[PDB]
RNA sequence: AAAAAA
RNA sequence: AAAAAA
């Protein structure tokens, strides 16, 4: 009558956590970024961002005045309300790194937290310059710097890791969030870079060793998914540089370099390259001054005794004034204005509203990509319309990106073996991008590849 | 009454030269390359070159056996029928280097020419093989091997002079003819770099000597002259692929590289690499077994004595089954194909024709772009779609241009100071992009700056 | 941005 | 691909 079929071992599961991945921001557009982990009622953020463009789309607008209900309502913050329906206690807010799309809504939603605000060094220093400079909204979390390669318990069940990973602005690290059913990690705005020019090499063997621990869910990047092979090195920009600097026959020109203020790396760079061409380093800009100021004092970058650096109206003109009557050809000027900012030196200069005069020849150097938005590309037109007008000569994107490409997500993908992905920091666009290579390593959507929209609560219940 | 002045210049001189610029191919269209500089009545030949999409266009045509004006009425080589209207005598063919848009035609179109054929070393190696591969026209013109930093007497009047440059494939030359009046400089297909891994830099030096001796006229490639700021260095391109090769968690993985053939420099990069990562360099295709020898037969590269080079289909399949058995891991093919030409390596393995077989994770590195028009596109769209399809992770576009960009042509410009330029080398849009650089040097259009069709003779007299 | 092809 | 603004 009855015949046996086979016979299956069951596995124990000695650890039920629930996991929850909530996408706040940043998962249907560039900016304003925001994730909420939640392991089971304890809630980790991870970046408070802004979304510059729709600020900029607004004339009167003055951010620092604006409640966070209004600039949610822009679209420019995430919108955080969905988080009184979140179960769970936010416990810490953390930020991978000072970019303004990670850290620029820090003064907006943080103080309505009872959680302290976990960085890098530099991160919080720039995140307590942020704060400083609003008197709105009073933000005075506690704010804590936490080193890559450092751990800090949270909970008894929690604890975050920093991972040592490259970017376009130094001390940015991968988020580790170790709970009783394994890791989850975030890894969004890193590179993977094996000659920086500045830091050590991410953490390989962590993560692999993280792969081989556990992986529940990895929450990514996809902003660069789509573009081909691997992200060239920042040596690459280095040398792309240098050749740029040193090898003309026109020695004895004008030139100046504008970059992005909180590239450190590539501001590094660009002083060595000033030593080596026998002119003065010459750093002028607010932005200059307070970013390459602030990495100086904490010992990531040295500087040479001849570097000069102002961030006053009054003294970057008279710098100007100095440098024109000294000789263009004794100086190499950097700075702000890469993306036509009004009011940046650059500008100003191209205005003609300073004592720099540009000349047929002189060589200007746009260290840095034009942010492909109508606004900033608006702006960039109307800036090297007019360096061209008093006959200036464009070097455009000496440049390389600071996003993970399609086989550097490959590359992450297969050290990090998570049982989940999700599609973070980006368009749908580059998340289907995204989803075509994820696929092509064993994913399946919905299933273990997940895309998420904003507001959406992604449950993991793992064993 | 009423009453003025002037001054009548004396009709006595204080032996006239008329020279003549005519384009013959190659100013309409990328390709087909073709110049005539006359001397009253001698006339220099500079560049009989190939238009290969115009062959690609109508199927299974073989060129070889072909006569020359049924490849003229197809647009697929110079229409030099024109020369039956200038008034003089051909009395050289010179060709700055071995690309096939600028010889491909030679086998075509020299031997009506009462003239030798003179070109570098490895570009007379080159023209030998295109030669002896031809099968209507019986091609015997003798062929003259100069060295860059050459001189050769042509005619009373007329010297010729090779300055050093360098380029996507070695031995490139500037032509200076120098005449009685002044010397008429072509500069196409060059670029300047600083840092080249194969061969000297250019001449910087002769050619400000050159510039300040006196130039009646500069005809310079148009190519890249959109392209804003300086072409990348060789080194560039050198770093990049040397990241790709060796800067990975997945050293024992499967790799092939293609790239094209007569790149010198990128192969020995390569084959250096090659010996770094512990990997055989096997380089397999017809082409690069031609190129590479003839270049390491003539000293302009060495080899490790573990290489192993096979450009017969059956010493191909051999090396594959090899590989296969011996171990992906353990070699690196460097291949033809990179175009997904019909018939190249790449594309025999990509159709599983081979004993090579591409797995999951394979990777492919294309040291080269995708050339723009339509049927290269279709071609290496097919080729991809197949590789991508057995599981093959892409890297495209490991690459730097070979040409000079538009800075490089303004710092030429400046080292020349020519009495009048002559865009070359490309479409009606290429050369729209030169004439605005070279309006911004001081040049005026139809004065001094010459916009010039396929069949036109400009002419050019002394004041 | 000018091949591949044995 | 996330600014500037003494
Ligand atoms: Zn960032
Ligand atoms: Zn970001
Ligand atoms: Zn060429
Ligand atoms: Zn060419």
């Amino acid at each position: 009558h009855h015949h046996s079929s086979g016979l299956v071992p069951r596995g124990s599961h000695m650890a039920s956590t629930e996991i929850g991945i909530i996408a706040v921001g940043g998962y249907n557009e560039m900016g304003r970024n925001m994730t909420a982990i939640r392991v089971n009622e304890d809630i980790i953020i991870i970046d408070m961002g802004i979304r510059l463009d729709r600020v900029q789309i607004h004339e009167d607008v003055d951010t620092d005045r604006m409640h966070s209900l209004e600039l949610i309502e822009m679209g420019a913050i995430p919108d955080d309300t969905i988080m009184n329906e979140v179960n769970g206690n936010v416990r810490a807010i953390v930020c991978t790194h000072g970019h303004l799309d990670h850290i620029g809504a820090i003064p907006k939603l943080a103080h309505r937290y009872a959680a302290p605000i976990i960085a890098t060094p530099y991160t919080t220093a720039l995140i307590k310059h942020q704060i400083d400079s609003e008197r709105k909204f009073g933000v005075k979390n506690n704010i804590v710097a936490l080193k890559a390669g450092e751990t800090l318990e949270i909970t008894k069940d929690i604890t975050i890791e920093f991972i040592n990973t490259q970017h376009s602005i130094i001390d940015t690290v991968f988020v580790a969030i170790h709970t009783p059913s394994g890791a989850v990690v975030y890894a969004c705005d890193f590179k993977f870079d094996r000659t920086p020019t500045l830091g050590e090499v991410p953490d390989f063997d962590r993560l692999k060793e993280l792969g081989k621990e556990g992986v529940i869910a990895l929450i990514t990047e996809s902003t660069n998914a789509g573009r081909n092979g691997k992200t060239p090195s920042e040596l690459i920009a280095h040398m792309m540089l240098k050749d740029v600097l040193l090898g003309t026959e026109e020695s004895a020109v004008g030139m100046i370099v504008t970059t992005f203020a909180a590239h450190i790396a590539r501001v590094n760079s660009i002083v060595q390259f000033a030593q080596e061409m026998g002119r003065i380093p010459v750093l002028l800009g607010r932005s200059m001054e307070r970013y390459v100021g602030t990495a100086y004092q904490l010992g990531y970058i040295d500087l040479p005794e001849n570097v000069e650096i102002y961030g006053s109206r009054r003294d970057i003109d008279n710098a100007l004034k100095k440098i024109m009557e000294a000789g263009k050809d004794k100086y190499l000027p950097v700075m702000t204005g890469h993306q036509g900012e009004p009011g940046a030196v650059l500008g100003r200069i191209a205005n003609g509203e300073t004592p720099f005069k540009v000349e047929t020849g002189d060589r200007i150097i746009f260290s840095a990509n034009v942010i492909p938005n109508p606004m900033t590309q608006a702006n960039r037109y109307a800036l090297e319309t007019k360096l061209k007008m008093k006959g200036a000569r464009i070097y455009d994107n000496v440049h390389v990106s600071g996003h993970a490409y399609r086989e550097d997500h490959w590359e992450l993908l297969r050290m990090l073996k998570p049982e989940h992905v999700i599609p973070a920091h980006g368009t749908i666009q580059m998340h289907s991008e995204y989803i075509q290579m994820a696929e092509d390593a064993g994913y399946s959507l919905g299933d273990t590849l997940h895309l998420l929209r904003n507001g959406e609560e992604l449950y993991i219940e793992e064993d």
